[PDB]
């Protein structure tokens, strides 16, 4: 009983799936060589524990979480493999929530209660986080945009006044105001 296309593909496919060593490698072959007619739920089987453990991987990846909360992580996908996918969205989850407050704590153009204001409103409610992060960057490019105006070299006292009188009066278009300046300056050398 030779392999059919069906179970030459599912022995293809389990042949090159990236996260198992060679002790899972060789049993899924074994088994597939003795009874071929398994091959289908084989190869799902040999799919779902590749993607178990590739969720392994994408957790010790996460740039913002720490030892402990990443160990607990993988201490938890030890314990029940099955609940991977779980685990990985607490993963990303948590890891996204605790990067909204590291750019917030370091936006540089944010005055102090503003960035209170921001990182006290996401200990409130951290599900609100991308909500919030965007609020702050949205906020932090405006400010930004005023001293950027007062310390470009090449303009005079009329030419800031307008472009920041003018950012003041709506700072929607920063955007096009900063835009203008730069141009400007540039125009001025």
């Amino acid at each position: 009983m030779k392999f059919n296309k069906e179970q030459q593909n599912a022995f293809y496919e389990i042949l090159h799936l990236p996260n198992l060593n060679e002790e899972q490698r060789n049993a899924f072959i074994q088994s597939l060589k003795d009874d071929p007619s398994q091959s289908a739920n084989l190869l799902a089987e040999a799919k779902k524990l590749n993607e178990q453990q590739a969720a392994f991987y994408e957790i010790l990846s996460l740039p913002n979480l720490n030892e402990e909360q990443r160990n607990a992580f993988i201490q938890s996908l030890k314990d029940d493999p099955s609940q991977s996918a779980n685990l990985l969205a607490e993963a990303k989850k948590l890891n996204e929530q605790q990067a909204a407050f590291y750019e917030i704590l370091h936006l540089p153009n944010l005055n102090e209660e503003q960035r209170n204001a921001f990182i006290q409103s996401l200990k409130d409610d951290p599900s609100q986080s991308a909500n919030l992060l965007a609020e702050a960057k949205k906020l932090n490019e405006q400010q930004a945009a005023f001293y950027e105006i007062l310390h470009l070299p090449n303009l005079n006292e009329e030419q800031r006044n307008a472009f920041i009188q003018s950012l003041k009066d709506d700072p929607s278009q920063s955007a096009n105001l900063l835009a203008e300046a730069k141009k400007l300056n540039d125009a001025q050398a």
